[PDB]
């Protein structure tokens, strides 16, 4: 197809140019085997060999047995590993230097609790801002001409939060299936009581996924319950763990609406209980955020899990250089 | 005591003096049987009947035996038994015509249904105005410069009354605690999430009345219940099944808030099936209002069921201003 131009074009010059030829043909197919190894070719000489990597390991779910997709990933697949461990380790490290501090900090900790909200909230569409966000939770009284729903969704968050650190993060055992009821009721109660910390009755859509049908998600919550306390989940590094855990989540959708809410609260809890932490997904992020949850239904949690790792490493340079 | 001067200033004139005279060894004693009953007496010189006879039988209550008591309360007891059954014979006919009527008429239902939520809010405090429950309910926006909390009661008592319409009004069958449960779930869903349509933990006071210990609220709701349905109940007069049904739902107290809205609720449930229309216990009465379950719990619920005896008229008269 243009991929035939894509080739031309990079052969001598046209960098800029060859690289709209690549995601015209990614377009127009984005099952194009052909396209997607020599994308990856194309991306490992501006020294991106992660995106590399997942476009040779797209093009082998596509056509498992393709040659020149086969080399390339057998070289990669291991230094990718390498440079993912790598990254964790920096995430360690900052880690230890934010654990290892006060009142400098209690500045930053009070300043990220609302400015937490505001994100989540307006993630999904939520137009208050931080300002009216603290008025509401300072005051208590309502701020003009926005609507009841979009201010309850604030008093939810707070609640639910408040419920977690009391209750939640400093616990011994296991996580149930009625703490993830418990935090949805905070998170929606104001806004749907009948709904709030219940499971879905119906079928629906998220994007492209259609999630569980309402007769399984029970069976399918037992099942992620059993995994948050497994073996395997406390060997994996609590950014992976945080990650896999809001994904299996969003995944399975188990509530008619407060899921990326109670997923990203989850999430911190996981973070938070390993000594890293609460994170925060900022609004700016809602396409790349929504790219990498479709990328890992397609069949690569990876973007997804380097996506959490990115925005953990953001916390931890917010905590770092206001010390 | 100042009985005796309450007479003397009786014996030749000082009527208005007398009163407070009266009252004094009242306050000073709520259980002096020589007062009630020289009182009842004097209260039926001003043609009380019904106050007079609610003096013998409090007087009896606390000395059984009294002869100037008894003498007068075999009198009165079914004189105000007669005086009871002819104005709900009234309010029968005054239902008669409300219920032989259109266009004027849905001008009233329309401006009532902002009314009762404008009182049942109103009698506890609550300072939204009409005005701003219309815009509440009507836009979904909030008003500036009153609590958050104070708005969701609103949201709280619209979706109560609108799940009860829905689905209970017109349904055929026994009402369930789960019913009762559904409407305080909606009550005070968005005010308190956490404990909406869920019992009593703790043991509480309400004015001076300890309701049940919460370990017997579930076995009390079921005997409630059971009256509710029973046969007894369906051969009372809807306004006194309505009263009592309220009075038994409070007496239990089944939930930390919103006890004497859903109460309201459910009195008007009766009600409306019976085919009588939703009543509104005014924020002005709350006095009177209290006063009267207070004497409820002190033995005679009899001046409770006159009180919406009389709410249940002023409703009638208003939706009779059409003819
Ligand atoms: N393709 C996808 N597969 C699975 N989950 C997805 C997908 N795309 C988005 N999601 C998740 O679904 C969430 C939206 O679900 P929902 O409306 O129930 O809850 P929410 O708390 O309002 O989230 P948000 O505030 O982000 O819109 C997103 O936040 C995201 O995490
Ligand atoms: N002494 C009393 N004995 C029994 N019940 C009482 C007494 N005084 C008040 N009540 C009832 O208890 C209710 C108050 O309880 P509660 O706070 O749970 O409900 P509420 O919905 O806030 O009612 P309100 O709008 O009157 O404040 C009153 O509405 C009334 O019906
Ligand atoms: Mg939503
Ligand atoms: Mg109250």
């Amino acid at each position: 197809a243009a991929l035939n131009q894509a080739l031309e074009m990079k052969r001598q010059g046209k960098r800029e140019k060859a690289q709209k030829l690549f995601m015209h043909a990614l377009k127009m197919d984005p099952d194009f085997v052909d396209a997607l190894t020599e994308f990856g070719i194309f991306s490992e000489e501006d020294k991106d060999i992660i995106q590399a990597d997942y476009l040779y390991t797209r093009a082998l779910t596509i056509s498992p047995y393709h040659e020149k997709a086969l080399v390339n990933r057998d070289r990669t697949l291991p230094l990718v590993e390498e440079i993912d461990q790598r990254y964790f380790s920096i995430i360690d490290s900052k880690v230890k230097k934010v654990m290892s501090i006060n009142s400098a900090l209690r500045r930053v900790m009070e300043e990220t609790y609302y400015h937490h909200i505001y994100h989540t909230v307006a993630i999904e569409g939520n137009t208050l801002t931080l300002s009216e966000i603290r008025h509401i939770l300072e005051t208590r009284y309502a701020v003009p001409g926005k609507s009841l729903e979009e201010q309850n969704e604030v008093i939810g968050m707070h609640a639910a939060m408040k419920y977690i650190n009391t209750t939640l993060v400093s616990r011994i055992g296991s996580v149930t299936i009625s703490d993830v009821l418990e935090i949805h009721r905070r998170v929606l109660g104001y806004v749907d009581p009948v709904e709030a910390g219940r499971f879905r009755t119906t079928q629906v859509l998220v994007g492209h996924h259609i999630p569980p049908h309402p007769q399984d998600v029970e069976k399918q919550m037992q099942e992620f319950v059993q995994w948050l306390n497994s073996e395997e989940a406390m060997n994996l590094h609590p950014v992976e763990f945080a990650a896999l855990a809001h994904y299996k989540l969003v995944y399975i959708h188990p509530f008619i609406d407060g899921n990326g809410r109670t997923s990203r609260l989850l999430m911190n809890l996981i973070l938070m209980q390993a000594g890293y932490p609460p994170i925060t997904i900022r609004k700016e992020q809602r396409s790349d955020y929504y790219h990498v949850l479709e990328a890992a239904n397609e069949g690569d949690v990876r973007p997804f899990i380097r996506f959490i790792a990115k925005c953990t490493e953001t916390t931890l340079d917010t905590l770092l250089f206001a010390t």
